[PDB]
């Protein structure tokens, strides 16, 4: 069976396969391209991907997310600490370990993070074997340019959970620039600046390609900046807008809030071609069926803030590596939040009108990129 390459993000994971000279990201049963990093955990079963995200609105504290920010990280780590702080399902502490606890067919369970991330792994794994209609063994698997080693290794147990033989662990970066075909050799020192806006983090890396060998000069970004971040803004509007016209407030009720912040992803989604989308949710609070709609400018300036200061890490990024705006040769689009039109605009702007790369969906770019790595190590 061919190696695959697999993209295990935060909040969304891809899979895809070098066939014939050409890369084919695989799409999932609902026909996604791209498809949750959630597991659920029910009465009578184990959910995974879209059917465990498509549920968390009634399932919050045995749904679980984020295990990548987690993997191979100890409890005592301030960044667990803080983060535990905002999730609906429970983090214990075995050993020093952390774990998460869910209730799985009335009996209480806990996982490592590796464990959760290899369910995912599967699923990705499966979608591979399904379309591919034979078993896949081999994977390369991306990691954050700043995983460590015990992040590493803790990815890479996932993997070898998940009946993955990992071929190798790369960094997104890498994985990125190698889809656009940047690390042929043209003789030269070639800088090149990863843009990875995705669902729940921000990352900018600066890479120097030098005779294929490359080279991290530089990164930034922030890891809790993401699509769910312009979501939540969207959200706190229509709040404000049912309590208006209603004048009912709904923050109480979890789950029209829940159901609310789905709706507003997706009208996202559609502000990224369109210039309105409309929200059409049944019955939201009690039997308030909530019809209306929003702008593309109006969704613009409600994360003004949040688009401009993405910036900032750019500025940081380039003199951490002590580079002018100038020196740069190639700029990539990588995540799903680079779909944004504003946010492309702006970045452009920045470096003065410099064309970006993004013929190939932003979301799919590392796993495009891992896959071809997969196909030249197999
Ligand atoms: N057309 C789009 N416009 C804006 N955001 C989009 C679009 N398509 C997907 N997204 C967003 O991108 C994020 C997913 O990013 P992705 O790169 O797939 O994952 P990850 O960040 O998990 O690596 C979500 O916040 C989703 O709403
Ligand atoms: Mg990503």
């Amino acid at each position: 069976g061919p190696a695959v390459g697999i993209d295990l993000g935060t909040t969304y994971s891809c899979v895809g396969v070098f066939q014939h000279g050409k890369v084919e990201i695989i799409a999932n049963d609902q026909g996604n391209r791209t498809t949750p990093s959630y597991v659920a955990f029910t009465d009578t079963e184990r959910l995974i991907g879209d059917a465990a995200k498509n549920q968390v609105a009634m399932n919050p504290t045995n749904t679980v997310f984020d295990a990548k920010r987690l993997i191979g990280r100890r409890f005592d780590d301030a960044v667990v600490q803080s983060d535990m702080k905002h999730w609906p399902f429970m983090v214990v502490n075995d050993a020093g370990r952390p774990k998460v606890q869910v209730e799985y067919k009335g009996e209480t369970k806990s996982f490592y993070p590796e464990e959760v991330s290899s369910m995912v792994l599967t699923k990705m794994k499966e979608i591979a074997e399904a379309y591919l209609g034979k078993t896949v063994t081999n994977a390369v698997v991306t990691v954050p340019a700043y995983f460590n080693d015990s992040q590493r290794q803790a990815t890479k147990d996932a993997g070898t959970i998940a009946g993955l033989n990992v071929l190798r662990i790369i960094n997104q970066p890498t994985a990125a620039a190698i889809a656009y075909g940047l690390d042929k050799k043209v003789g030269a020192e070639r800088n090149v600046l990863i843009f990875d806006l995705g669902g729940g983090t921000f990352d900018v890396s600066i890479l120097t390609i030098e005779d294929g060998i490359f080279e991290v000069k530089s990164t930034a970004g922030d890891t809790h900046l993401g699509g769910e971040d312009f979501d939540n803004r969207m959200v706190n509007h229509f709040i404000a807008e049912f309590k208006r016209k209603h004048k009912k407030d709904i923050s109480e009720n979890k789950r029209a809030v829940r159901r609310l912040r789905t709706a507003c992803e997706r009208a996202k989604r559609t502000l990224s071609s369109s210039t309105q989308a409309s929200i059409e949710i049944d019955s939201l609070y009690e039997g308030i069926d909530f019809y209306t709609s929003i702008t593309r400018a109006r969704f613009e300036e409600l994360n003004a803030d949040l688009f401009r200061g993405t910036l900032d890490p750019v500025e940081k990024a380039l003199r951490d590596a002590k580079l002018d705006k100038s020196q740069i040769h190639d700029i990539v689009l990588v995540g799903g939040s680079t779909r944004i039109p504003k946010i492309q605009k702006l970045l452009q702007d920045f470096f003065n009108g410099k064309e970006l790369n993004k013929s190939i969906n932003p979301d799919e770019a590392v796993a495009y990129g891992a896959a071809v790595q997969a196909a030249i190590l197999s």
